[PDB]
């Protein structure tokens, strides 16, 4: 079948014109290898989710742009295979966009 969400999904580093986010694969595959993942992003005080990345990416880390400086997002990721795309991951605690000191 698909694939299970992925888990704890984290912030590895914040900026302004950028937000960096990593997560864990989850513990069933559905008999598939995974072939990739799907990042969204949602602004805290909406309810609007946007496709961050066009293809998916193999690896868990992925830098999220397209930000306004000042505002704060949550972020979920989804897992593919070839029979189709899974249940997105719990959503990550909200994020500001800017930078450190």
């Amino acid at each position: 079948s698909t694939p299970a969400a992925p888990l704890d999904v984290k912030c590895l580093e914040a900026n302004k014109d950028y937000i960096i986010i990593s997560w864990k694969q989850p513990a069933v595959d559905g008999g598939s290898p995974i072939l990739g993942y799907f990042i969204d992003k949602c602004e805290v005080g909406t309810d609007s989710w946007s496709q961050c990345n066009d293809t998916p990416v193999k690896f868990a880390r992925f830098p999220v742009t397209g930000l306004i400086e000042g505002r704060s997002y949550i972020f979920r990721v989804r897992a593919v295979n070839k029979m189709g795309i899974g249940f997105p991951s719990r959503v990550s605690e909200p994020v500001a966009a800017l930078d450190p000191a």
